[PDB]
């Protein structure tokens, strides 16, 4: 009959998602964007008189990235000038715009080539990095006070993150950390001096005679990683004479006696700040608690409020260490850590009692803390049905734990069951954000007895587009292994037949704690393998796989390379036996570790695919970062591991491919997998005598993402599939 | 019926092509190796006592990768631990075995890591250069003189060539030269100081966890060059306690106004040495003929002495100004240069007289002028029946210029039309190597009345072999176009079938003075084409070919990326309206500026290739060499050619190669053409959305030629091919 959903679709974006993109600055109302103008929302109602005029900056002279509100509501920050570095590091520039007065604050301005700013919490305070250093501007129109001198480019980081803290710890650039009320700010120093360089030629512009090596501070497996400093600064009493003091937070003693990282900050009241470090070996983690002395004017970190967090079978924290939420006074957290019987869950800890009580307990874990209040304790979990691709809002009372309430569960279950929240300032209001299997919507409540208020964005528009379109549906089940359940999902045809045998590609990343059976609602590439191509997408959440407690994700501790590769062959077999699939037409493909993975089961000489793609794989542990590679491997020396790391290159693997058909993708600028690892791969199957495909893409980094690699990658593997299929 | 000529053959070298390589290490007699013992044979009858035994070097201790007689006949050099650098350059171990009290030579021996060691041409003494300077050796069991003392590695080079250098000036490592009977050694020094650095990465064995960074100097087109000097010291008269004197050569005012190369030095008597520098803009050289003053103890190079040698149609000589051939008195000489016609012949110079004579004439050219007695020059040249892909060796009667005589010719016309001729000390003998279009043929002759000998090397093994085989025939042949004739060969299938239409491969280099289409019998992948696959590989030379005159050779002048790829596409064309091919199956493939003209071809939107391969192509000017690419383009400057620079780049391109299927391979550690040209054009191709095959071979230089990565390539593009043409 009618159109289906085709490649051009999926590069094009002919079939938009609509989002409900608000920001929260107060309790009772937000900011919606748009293209044209901020407009802000009250939650109660949902009148809304336009924040700023979309006219205000046509004829403010450069492309504005991104806006960012003082809490005081005085000021706009204007982000502009925006240079991409890492995930989340960029440099930009930045004007600061008095609402009050409707005017651009021209002198004592904030510098170009920028790398982080953030406003305080309550006033209109800034602090900024710039050249490795950190800056404060207590009015905006006055000037910076710098807060630190050793600011080195590429060797010491003040309130920044270098490559592998912004990659493997933080998540993020930022690493300074104001408190509550901006009396205090916190932050650390980071020194690369003794750190490797990953080295690679990065070409640009036609223009450029000669190749620019790009050189970054990289500890790559068993080397020397970076020292971490931590201090505090009191922004209230500095002069501008005096060139101002930072307190050092040391310690604790615990890790002093080796390598170590700093994995948490987290401010609990005016003058308590919590601090988590966590040994270079992943095992042992712990909490210190520091309160200010007004007397001495340095920070306590007394002995009994800190609290040991350790694995016996593994790694501590899903990928770190999990985040502490204090209770107002704060004399108390809640934070979520490992059952007894392997399972995540949320612990009450008294700042200074060790044995912490678990609020939630059973075979399911909670995802996130997302609020606290007074009488309710808000979260995220995948109990609802017994799924661990659902995702759901509860709340615990705190006087009695027997009663908990999913908000939602009920509302839509048909269409909604996998949610994330936004909660306004005092947690008065909540957006709820449902993403799958039906689609998203967005949706408005108010906490005082958890009333829908509103539908915020239905995307009927995109349901009507749908409609005259052949869409491929998703089933999600499971199947058992050693008396265990082990999730899966399957992107069926239009009009699919269990009596006819279909090809099947199958999905992976499999890499610890990854999750690729869930309900989320997605519209990509395998979209169109499904609805144009009739090919089955699956993927498959073997050992090693997370939200399903302990015994599953850590059965590949120490052992990457080993059982989570064993479970996709596993898989691809059992959907073989399932009959609607054609054994002499399964493929397999992954990005990053999914790609190691894909490398290293095409390698095992399974007999069961046919062919594979392999897309910026990691080749060997060796090659990939300390923080990451370390915390699931332990170190590559004699004494420790290194032997299971030689055991688990892909490389040795290499003769087996004559078997297989291969297609080896990867981008040359690679910060992250480094393009070396492809490199080793070639390498090896040129030495054993074995064709295979090959494609660099010059100059793109880990996420091949610029608009055009993006659509001639997918082009490329779409021609490679199809003939590996008809 | 029987068998053909397989890949695996080409590949595994199954029928392996006899030579006879000797060494004469006087009038009388030369050297024959083997894989056992060096003999040493008569010229006159044949006899051949052994002249060091097998046995000699098993308990060595070493591989002995190559030998080396002083002409004394009384020292062995043995080269050892073999390192090649690029071309031409290596580093290697030496040990000195003394012929006459059988025994080596193990006090003050020669350092590892020796970057040349060079023979005096009469004594013993020898010349070698390690850290970038020149040491001397009187007696091999004696002490070293240090000759220069600013070696600095890749900044000051003594005696030896730089990377441009080494590839486009000299075609060799070595920048020493020793005076006839030994007195003087003259050097140059090249300086690299403010020359750019390419950079890249290397990977090593899997075992290296950080890639090297490698990187050399290297001028890009409009870049900084490196400084020549020019110097000459007595090895008579050095002490070993005074440092020794190095006298420098200077100048000339005509190059010292400007950029300038130095690229011939060639000894005149003991006491003159001729030397050619040429200006940057490579239209015009100078030749110096100096004599050591006795007196002054310095070198004169008097003006009037001097010779310029210059082009008002292109640029100097063939790569570059031919080298001059002195008469015993040192007071004449014959060099090749190009006719008032256009045509490369030989010139009688009296090193005092501007005028020069032509002794040959002709629409013809000669090629190289091979020896000088004193009655006879002798010379190969393509004059035999109008063939410019033939060759032949000559003589001509110096005291009457119209008795010229072939001595090759006639020997045997159906197997040998290409001749390569190796002569003894003072001219007594001569081996002629015939090439094609039969097997290669060795044999021996007399230059006394130029009887011939006897038969040396006839393959007949090889021969016994080939008549078991379905070989390819040749043709070789010419089409016209603007009145002119360009030749062509093509590779036809053993059974050709004019009444049959078969697929053709356009075989391409077309680089400036090329020379496709010739008579030299080869046995390589066409071979294969033809004779198992059944396709035709053809190859044509079209404007900017040499050895047919300046007309020809130089209508590109200033202009690469014009006429040689429109006249490929123009040989094209006419081949497949030869009745015998099918033009729905036209391919094109080069390798180096044979890639460059491919990918330029596939670029034109011609219509009428299928597919095309480029292996390592330069893709834009700015990004090869200075030395060569401004030989035939300019300087990249508004003033000069920039504008074709630009006008004539793959990149440009881009939008025609939807029409094509295209495979872009290149070796990652290509010092010659770098990775980068094929790195700007996939960037390119990726931007405006074309698909295309890529292969990058790791760690590879420009001839890909390691055991694997050669059998890898070649199986590689023999896939791409077939299925481009079944
Ligand atoms: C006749 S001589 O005195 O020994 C003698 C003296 C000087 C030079 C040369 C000579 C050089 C070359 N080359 C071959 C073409 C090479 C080439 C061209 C190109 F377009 C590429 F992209 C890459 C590449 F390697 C060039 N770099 C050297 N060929 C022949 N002769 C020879």
């Amino acid at each position: 009959s009618r159109k289906t959903y085709t490649l051009t679709d999926y590069l094009k974006n002919t079939y938009r998602l609509k989002l409900y993109s608000l920001r929260w600055i107060s309790d009772h109302e937000y900011l919606y964007k748009q293209e044209n103008n901020i407009l802000v929302f009250n939650a109660e109602y949902g009148n809304s008189s336009v924040f700023l005029e979309n006219s205000t900056f046509d004829e403010f002279g450069h492309s504005i990235n991104d806006y960012s509100i003082s809490p005081d509501g005085q000021f706009i920050l204007l982000e502009y000038n925006y240079v991409k570095q890492w995930r989340h590091s960029y440099t930009a520039s930045y004007d600061i715009y008095d609402l009050n007065k409707r005017q651009l604050i021209t002198e004592e301005r904030i510098p170009n080539n920028t790398q982080w700013v953030t406003w305080s919490p309550v006033g209109h305070k800034l602090a900024y990095v710039w050249n490795n250093d950190i800056y404060v501007k207590i009015e905006p129109n006055l000037p910076s006070y710098r807060i630190t001198w050793t600011g080195k480019e590429d060797i010491i980081y003040n309130g920044i993150t270098d490559w592998v803290y912004e990659e493997e710890v933080f998540s993020a650039y930022s690493a300074l950390w104001w408190s509550p009320n901006g009396t205090f700010l916190a932050y650390a120093q980071f020194n690369d001096t003794e750190v490797p360089l990953i080295e690679y030629s990065f070409y640009s512009d036609e223009s450029l005679q000669y190749p620019k090596t790009v050189r970054v501070p990289y500890p790559k497996a068993g080397a020397v990683n970076p020292t971490v400093k931590f201090f505090v600064v009191n922004t209230d009493s500095l002069s501008s004479v005096t060139n101002a003091t930072s307190i050092q937070i040391t310690a604790p003693a615990s890790m002093l006696i080796g390598d170590h990282y700093l994995c948490d900050v987290t401010w609990a009241t005016q003058e308590r700040i919590s601090l988590q470090w966590l040994r270079r070996i992943q095992n042992y983690s712990v909490m210190d608690i520091c309160d200010y002395d007004e007397s001495s004017g340095r920070w306590n970190c007394l002995v009994a409020r800190q609290h040991i967090e350790m694995s016996t079978t593994g790694w501590v924290g899903r990928f770190r260490p999990s985040e502490p939420h204090f209770t107002l006074d704060g004399n108390s957290f809640y934070k979520i850590i490992s059952n007894e019987e392997g399972y995540r869950h949320i612990c009450y800890f008294q700042i200074d009692k060790k044995d912490c009580t678990f609020i939630t307990k059973g075979t399911w874990e909670v995802i996130g803390i997302e609020a606290l209040t007074s009488d309710y304790l808000y979260y995220i979990s995948n109990e609802y049905k017994g799924m661990p691709g659902g995702r759901n809002l509860y709340k615990i009372q705190l006087s009695d734990y027997t009663k908990v309430t999913c908000l939602s569960c009920e509302l839509n279950p048909e269409r909604c069951q996998y949610y994330s929240v936004s909660f306004s300032k005092e947690a008065k209001y909540y957006q709820l954000r449902c993403s799958g299997p039906g689609l998203p919507l967005y949706t408005l409540h108010s906490s005082v007895n958890d009333k829908g208020l509103r539908v915020l964005e239905d995307n009927s528009a995109l349901d009507k587009m749908l409609q005259n379109v052949q869409m491929p549906s998703k089933k999600l089940d499971f199947i058992i292994l050693n008396e265990t359940k082990f999730w899966y999902q399957m992107i069926l045809p239009p009009h699919f037949d269990k009596s006819k045998k279909y090809p099947l590609l199958l999905d992976v990343y499999a890499g610890p704690c990854s999750q690729k059976a869930d309900t989320v609602f997605r519209l990509n590439w395998a979209t169109y393998l499904a609805s144009t191509e009739n090919i089955i997408v699956a993927s498959f959440d073997g050992r090693g796989s997370g939200y399903q407690g302990d015994k599953i994700m850590h059965a590949i501790n120490r052992r990457l390379g080993t059982f989570e590769v064993e479970d996709q062959i596993e898989a691809a077999r059992q959907f073989s036996k399932m009959g609607f699939v054609d054994n002499k037409r399964i493929a397999i493909w992954g990005w990053s570790y999914g790609g190691y993975v894909t490398s290293m089961v095409l390698g095992s000489g399974s007999g069961v695919f046919k062919c594979g793609i392999a897309v910026a794989p990691v080749s060997r542990w060796e090659y990939y970062d300390s923080v990451y590679t370390e915390r699931y491997m332990g170190l590559p020396t004699p004494e420790d591991n290194l032997d299971h790391y030689r055991n688990s290159t892909v490389m040795s693997r290499a003769e087996n491919f004559k078997q297989v058909e291969y297609l080896l993708i990867h981008g040359t600028a690679d910060d992250n997998v480094h393009f070396q690892q492809s490199a080793q791969i070639s390498k090896a199957l040129v030495d054993v005598g074995v064709d295979f495909q090959a494609m660099w893409y010059t100059d793109e980094d880990h996420g091949i993402a610029s608009s055009t690699a993006h659509q001639h990658i997918y082009t490329h593997m779409s021609h490679f599939i199809k003939q590996c299929f008809s």
